[PDB]
C-alpha cells in the first residue's frame, strides 16, 4: 500500500518522501552523501534519509547503487548500520530514477567522540569490543569494509556503536594524497597495492582506531603514502623475507627492499601506562603480514574483553550471495534488480 508523499527542497534538490518522516534536515556536511535527518512518527526514530545521487546514469552508478541497496538489506546486527526502510516515489519501473535510503541516526561519530571526550579503558574496551563483534558479522558474510575510521563509527550517547560505509570501497587518488584521515588507518597492502588483499585489512584499521583511542593521537599520521609507510615500519619493523615473497608486486617489492632494516618497536614503550592487555592485543592486530593478524572471532575471545565477551552473543550473518559482483549487466539491467529490491522489502520488527 502506498504512503502519501510530499515534496520539499533540501541539498539543492527536490527530496520526495513519505509523510511519516518529519523535520529533514541536512547533516554530514557532506560526508555521508545527501544524507537529512529526520524524525520517522510512525516508529518514534531519529532516523538518517540518504538521497541516492543520480543512481542510474553509468553501468557504475548503477552497479553501486543495486550494491549499496543489497549490502544494507543483508545486514542485521546491533554493531551494523541497517536498513529502516528503503522507498522511491516512482510507482513503476519506467518512471523509477530515485532511491532514499533509512537508517538509525546516531548522535555523533567517533571522529566527534575521541576529539571532544576523555576515553578510559573501560570506554575503549567497550568500544573496540562493539567494533570486534560487528566486523565478526561483516566478515562472516565475506564483506570487506576496506575503509574502515574514525568517521565510519557512528555513536550514541551511551557510547553503542554501529558500523557504516562497509562494502563500498570508493575514493579517488586526490581523495588519499597528503596529510589526510583518508587514508591512516589503511593496512600498508592496500595503501600501496602490494598483493591481492583480503578482510585482514580491516584489523589493521581497528588497531589504528584503538591506539588512537588510548592515546588520543592519530597513530600513523603520515604527510603522505610514503611518510606513512615509514610511520608504519618504524614501529612494526620492515618486512622479513616470508612476507617479502607475499608481495605479488615486484614494483612495490623493489621498493620496499630498497629500505634499510628496522625491528619491531616494544609496544609497552610506544603506549606508556596503557593496560598490558591493551598493549597485547595492539601488537596481534598490527602485524605487518595480513595473513598473521588476529581475526575479528579471534579478537573477541581475547582477555582484553573479558567484561564484555559473550561467545552466546557474538552472532554470524546469513550467507550472502554476491555472484553480481562478477556479473557485466546494461544499466537498466542494473536499475531493474534494484527496483526488485524496494519493492520487496520488508522493514523489522
Ligand atoms: C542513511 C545511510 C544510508 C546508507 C549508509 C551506509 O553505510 N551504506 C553503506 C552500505 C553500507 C549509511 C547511512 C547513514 C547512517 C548513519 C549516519 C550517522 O548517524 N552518522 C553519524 C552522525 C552524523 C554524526 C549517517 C549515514
Amino acid at each position: 500500500e502506498r504512503p502519501t508523499f510530499y515534496r520539499q527542497e533540501l541539498n539543492k534538490t527536490i527530496w520526495e518522501v513519505p509523510e511519516r518522516y518529519q523535520n529533514l534536515s541536512p547533516v554530514g556536511s557532506g560526508a555521508y552523501g545527501s544524507v537529512c535527518a529526520a524524525f520517522d512518527t510512525k516508529t518514534g526514530l531519529r532516523v538518517a534519509v540518504k538521497k541516492l545521487s543520480r543512481p542510474f546514469q553509468s553501468i557504475i552508478h548503477a552497479k553501486r547503487t543495486y550494491r549499496e541497496l543489497r549490502l544494507l538489506k543483508h545486514m542485521k546486527h546491533e554493531n551494523v548500520i541497517g536498513l529502516l526502510d528503503v522507498f522511491t516515489p516512482a510507482r513503476s519501473l519506467e518512471e523509477f530514477n530515485d532511491v532514499y535510503l533509512v537508517t538509525h541516526l546516531m548522535g555523533a561519530d567517533l571522529n566527534n567522540i575521541v576529539k571532544c571526550q576523555k576515553l578510559t579503558d573501560d570506554h575503549v574496551q567497550f568500544l573496540i569490543y562493539q567494533i570486534l563483534r560487528g566486523l565478526k558479522y561483516i566478515h562472516s558474510a565475506d564483506i570487506i569494509h576496506r575503509d574502515l575510521k574514525p568517521s565510519n563509527l557512528a555513536v550514541n550517547e551511551d557510547c553503542e556503536l554501529k558500523i557504516l560505509d562497509f562494502g563500498l570501497a570508493r575514493h579517488t587518488d586526490d581523495e588519499m594524497t597528503g596529510y589526510v584521515a583518508t587514508r591512516w588507518y589503511r593496512a600498508p597492502e592496500i595503501m600501496l597495492n602490494w598483493m591481492h588483499y583480503n578482510q585482514t585489512v580491516d584489523i589493521w584499521s581497528v588497531g589504528c582506531i584503538m591506539a588512537e583511542l588510548l592515546t588520543g593521537r592519530t597513530l600513523f599520521p603520515g604527510t603522505d603514502h610514503i611518510d606513512q609507510l615509514k610511520l608504519i615500519l618504524r614501529l612494526v619493523g620492515t618486512p622479513g623475507a616470508e612476507l617479502l615473497k607475499k608481495i605479488s608486486s615486484e614494483s612495490a617489492r623493489n621498493y620496499i627492499q630498497s629500505l634499510t632494516q628496522m625491528p619491531k618497536m616494544n609496544f609497552a614503550n610506544v603506549f606508556i601506562g596503557a593496560n598490558p592487555l591493551a598493549v597485547d592485543l595492539l601488537e596481534k592486530m598490527l602485524v605487518l603480514d595480513s595473513d598473521k593478524r588476529i581475526t575479528a572471532a579471534q579478537a573477541l575471545a581475547h582477555a582484553y574483553f573479558a567484561q564484555y565477551h559473550d561467545p552466546d552473543d557474538e552472532p554470524v550473518a546469513d550467507p550472502y550471495d554476491q555472484s553480481f559482483e562478477s556479473r557485466d549487466l546494461l544499466i537498466d539491467e542494473w536499475k531493474s534488480l534494484t527496483y526488485d529490491e524496494v519493492i520487496s522489502f520488508v522493514p523489522p520488527p
